[PDB]
C-alpha cells in the first residue's frame, strides 16, 4: 500500500536529490522508546509520515509506519541502522525524486 | 476514539509531579505540509511517545489521527502543543499519565 503520486516518483536507486521511502514495522520484540523523535535529533532527520497503522493493545505497540527520510546519505543510513539495532524491521522501498 | 485499558488507569485529569500529557492529534488537509513531528522533538526536546496512529495518505492529502504521550518539562511540552496548533493540528490534551 504505497500512494500512487509516490509510486510515480520511486525509484529503485539513490540519485541525486532523492530520498529513501521506508515502510517501518513495529513489534513486540521493538524496543520501548520514542524512536522517531531519537533519530530526528541524532541524525538530523525529517520522518516525513505518509501513513500508520500502530495500535496498543495488550500491553504491545504494534504496526507499521511509511515516511519519506528527509536528511543526507550518511545520516539517513546511520539512522535506518539505529533504526534496525532497536528491532525497528525497516524496508528501504526506493528512493523519491 | 479508544485509549488503552493501563493508559486509561493512569490517566488523570490534571498534571502532577513525574506525569506527562497524553494527546491525541487530527491530521487534516489544511495542516501544514511538514515533518512536525521531527520539528517538535529537536525544537522543544520533546520525546514523541506513539501509542497509535491511524494516518492515510490518498488524493495529495495524509489526514487521521494519533495518540501520544509527549515525555519534556512543562515548559516545552506547552510550547510544542502551542506550534502543532499554529500548524492546524487539532490536538486535545486527554490527560496526564502518571
Ligand atoms: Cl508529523
Amino acid at each position: 500500500s504505497i500512494p500512487e503520486d509516490y509510486q510515480a516518483r520511486l525509484q529503485p536507486n539513490r540519485v541525486e536529490g532523492s530520498y529513501p521511502l521506508v515502510r517501518m514495522e513495529f513489534t513486540g520484540a521493538t524496543v520501548d522508546a520514542p524512536l522517531m523523535s531519537q533519530i530526528s535529533r541524532k541524525y538530523n532527520i525529517d520522518v516525513s509520515i505518509l501513513s500508520s497503522d500502530l495500535d496498543y493493545a495488550g500491553g504491545v505497540k504494534f504496526g507499521m509506519m511509511v515516511a519519506e527520510l528527509f536528511g543526507n546519505e550518511q545520516d539517513d543510513s546511520a539512522a535506518i541502522e539505529y533504526l534496525r539495532e532497536n528491532n525497528v524491521k525497516v524496508e528501504v522501498l526506493g528512493y523519491v525524486l
